[PDB]
């Protein structure tokens, strides 16, 4: 299927013990799309502060669209030194490795894969 309807796990960035996917913005794209396919992805709410405290590059969750059975359409955009690798709306968070942290939320997206 082109989109998957996930769950996903809304972490506070201070309980985030793997704070990126790797390091450069191929391996991070990439690690992100197998950890959301194996239900082993976070999501973290983006407000002041949160950013320095992960590790670049960053990947986000950005809304494609205007939310079927209650799922918002998403893509990932990479970030790294300012620069965004892709293009799409709203940031719904930044995505991290869960390894277990309980989370304070989910959040229901429609992923485009």
């Amino acid at each position: 299927k082109t989109h998957v309807q996930l769950s996903l796990p809304v972490l506070q960035v201070r309980d985030v013990l793997v704070r990126g996917f790797g390091d450069s913005v191929e391996e991070v794209l990439s690690e992100a799309r197998q950890h959301l396919k194996d239900g082993t992805c976070g999501l973290v709410e983006v407000e002041k502060g949160v950013l320095p405290q992960l590790e670049q590059p960053y990947v986000f969750i950005k809304r494609s669209d205007a939310a079927p059975h209650g799922h918002v359409m998403v893509e990932l955009v990479a970030e790294l030194e300012g620069i965004q690798y892709g293009r799409s709306g709203e940031t719904l968070g930044v995505l991290v490795p869960h390894v277990g942290e309980i989370p304070v939320a989910y959040r229901k997206v429609l992923l485009r894969k």
